[PDB]
């Protein structure tokens, strides 16, 4: 019963991607009921950050996609530490009362920056989109003597009930990617989309990402994410989910608004790095474990044209409770870092 995270291995450019919700100290302390299982000393930022930095240093990924990156801590400690490791860092803070956000970092030696494309999901003119969540999309040029790579990162709305907002937020991210990744030959460049989607494998939202299609007629708003909730007394998704003045089509691309079928679509071909279930046993993988939750909500998606060489295996709920849950004295987030090795064949 050994508890280990192994590397599963499945004219080129090779690069590794890490997706990691590092847990904002402010979000930690605002929700202390989630960490009742934890010994008090392991929760302090002074304890947690060195461990998190050690992980990042150890894995030495070419691209970092981080969530719950607290602004004050980012400026003071996280960004300087990452810059020292040879990373160029781009940040997008949430737009509300919560001063955390997403960062996409990449090694100077591996890429040049073509464009930075932040996405704010908050729209003051649209009542539906009243949440502070954000995304970030970079276009990177691999440094070799080659096509660009589009890297996206997000942290979608947590609230389990509001699947209408989740899907609209996702649509806004997909729309940005569609714009940035478009090439002169009319196809999309290779895409890596990381983040905390607050949605479980096999959920409608997850299915939408994988299939590029969703029939959402008669679907309760709470069922979208597959997060734990009653589902009683929930309203059904509207057709359309979001209003025309968002300027995004049902194919999740920007469109020219004109002065004035319940199926969502996107034009990408996306695979998930992780299978979500252990092959031998069929036990589900988890990416987050605390007092109230043990689920997968973190993903690395990629265009399948990249080839996945390897991934760092996840753990079961039972495995994580053997080490008394997350965070603990050895692992300093309530999430596990996702890690993938990719190959771009030229
Ligand atoms: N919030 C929790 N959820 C699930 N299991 C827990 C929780 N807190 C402690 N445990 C574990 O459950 C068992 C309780 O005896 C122990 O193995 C302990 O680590
Ligand atoms: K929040
Ligand atoms: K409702
Ligand atoms: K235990
Ligand atoms: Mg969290």
């Amino acid at each position: 019963g050994v508890i280990k995270r192994n590397w599963e291995y499945i004219n080129k450019f090779d690069f590794s991607v890490m997706s990691y919700n590092i847990l904002s100290q402010d979000l930690l302390e605002d929700n202390s009921h989630l960490y009742r299982h934890c010994r008090r000393p392991v929760l302090h930022w002074s304890f947690r950050f060195p461990n998190i930095l050690k992980e990042i240093k150890h894995f030495d990924a070419d691209v970092l996609c981080l969530q719950e990156v607290q602004e004050d801590h980012y400026g003071a400690e996280i960004r300087p530490s990452l810059e020292s490791l040879g990373y160029h860092c781009e940040y997008k803070m949430r737009t509300g009362r919560k001063p955390d956000g997403c960062a996409i970092c990449f090694k100077h030696s591996k890429f040049s920056l073509l464009s930075v494309n932040p996405v704010e999901f908050f729209r003051p003119d649209i009542s539906l989109l009243d949440r502070d969540n954000v995304g970030l999309v970079l276009l990177l040029q691999p440094k070799i003597p080659c096509p660009a790579i589009c890297v996206a990162n997000t942290h979608l709305l947590y609230n389990p009930r509001r699947g209408d907002i989740k899907l609209t937020q996702l649509a806004m991210l997909l729309a940005e990617i569609s714009s940035v990744a478009h090439q002169k030959d009319g196809s999309f460049c290779p895409i890596v989309m990381c983040g905390d989607f607050n949605s479980v494998p096999g959920s409608p939202l997850y299915s939408f990402i994988k299939e590029g299609k969703l029939n959402y007629e008669g679907l309760p708003i709470g069922k979208v994410s597959g997060q734990e909730q009653s589902s009683r007394g929930q309203r059904i998704l509207s057709i359309p989910i979001w209003p025309p003045n968002l300027g995004i089509s049902q194919n999740c691309v920007y469109e020219v608004q004109q002065v004035p079928s319940s199926n969502l679509q996107h034009h990408f071909s996306l695979s998930s790095v992780y299978s979500h279930y252990f092959p031998d046993t069929g036990i589900p993988e988890v990416t987050t474990c605390h007092s109230r939750s043990a689920i997968t909500v973190d993903y690395i998606f990629y265009s399948a044209g990249l080839k996945l060489l390897a991934r760092l295996s996840l753990l079961t709920e039972q495995d994580l409770w053997t080490v008394n849950g997350l965070p603990n004295e050895n692992n300093s987030s309530d999430h596990l870092p996702l890690l993938a090795k990719f190959r771009l064949e030229l």
